[PDB]
């Protein structure tokens, strides 16, 4: 019932509508909490649909390890997705498809996020995982459209060729606790946004019970992003599972999409990543591995302990 998915490093592999590569590295962390999911053929009988997902876990790998196996099943169980499947298998005029498909994809991704999180949170309740959380950047490719969704601070970069050169941008903006409306939601729900000494630029979302649990000699946790999967004991204090969704038309000029964790972005800009990835391909090298190894080399050069780093490169055709 669920199409085959990939969750291990993937060297350069050619598919009908795109070529993909996936590489990850633990870096200098004591744990590997990054996870990912790639479904090459999302819709049986078709060869132009695929799912892409990368997950940056924190406070253990529980949330990222599990959510990765919940997204595809939840996605296709969506009544919204059933309508996507029915329309792709119908006579319905093309012009009409391309006109309705975007909102159907938007709604399906929305359903996926909320349903996958409800299921994950119930698991966290079962196994007593109070703060296990994970960011998410996902991409659903379907008949020339890519439905981008995300929660947290992992990002998706896009390389598009123009007559004046390669246009490189992020399709997602991080969910940070200090963004005015995020902060507003956290305080309305009894949580707070903490700006700690010497770290004014990276505030934390803190639960309303943090202080009490801290005095009880326990270990309440905080996050530096305001939306995510998991975070059981923060979901009632402002941590949202509402993803920002964006549907983009894959045009002839679209060259590459890069899904990666902050382990890559805290070091490289969108343009730098695309360039490195574009060059690697051009020279027959593993684009995703190039992104990770290049990042690790730079970190050493800076005397910086590297974070977990995961990169998934997708080249359109
Ligand atoms: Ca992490
Ligand atoms: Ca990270």
């Amino acid at each position: 019932d669920v199409p085959p998915t990939i969750h291990v490093p993937l060297p350069p592999t050619s598919y009908p509508a795109f070529d993909a590569a996936i590489f990850t590295d633990i870096g200098g962390r004591k744990h590997q909490e990054d996870r990912f999911t790639l479904c090459p053929q999302l819709v049986p009988g078709r060869d132009d649909c695929a799912f892409f997902g990368v997950f940056d876990g924190t406070v253990g790998d529980f949330a990222s390890e599990n959510v990765k196996d919940l997204v595809v099943p939840q996605l296709i169980s969506s009544p919204a997705w059933q309508e996507v499947t029915e329309m792709l298998r119908s006579d319905v005029p093309a012009t009409e498809v391309d006109e309705k498909l975007p909102q159907l994809l938007d709604q399906a991704v929305d359903d996926m996020y909320k349903n996958a999180d409800n299921e994950l949170v119930k698991m966290c309740e079962q196994l007593n995982k109070d703060y296990a959380s994970s960011t998410s950047v996902t991409a659903v490719l379907a008949k020339g459209f890519v439905a981008v969704g995300h929660l947290g601070d992992s990002r998706i970069a896009m390389g598009v060729e123009t007559p004046n050169g390669l246009n490189c941008e992020f399709l997602t903006v991080d969910h940070k606790p200090d963004m005015p409306h995020e902060k507003l939601r956290i305080m309305r729900n009894g949580g707070s946004v903490e700006y700690l000494h010497n770290h004014n630029n990276k505030p934390f979302i803190r639960g309303g019970d943090f202080s009490f649990r801290k005095s009880r000699g326990e270990q309440p946790m905080q996050l530096q992003y305001s939306r995510a999967f998991g975070g059981k004991d923060l979901k009632m204090y402002g941590l949202s599972n509402q993803p920002d969704v964006r549907v983009v038309r894959v045009t002839p000029q679209h060259r590459v999409m890069i899904l990666a964790t902050d382990g890559l972005w805290d070091v490289m800009s969108a343009a730098q990543a695309v360039e490195i990835a574009m060059q690697a391909r051009q020279e027959g090298r593993n684009p995703a591995q190039a992104l990770v190894e290049m990042t690790l080399a730079e970190q050493q050069s800076r005397n910086q302990s590297a974070d977990n780093i995961t990169a998934m490169t997708v080249f359109f055709k």
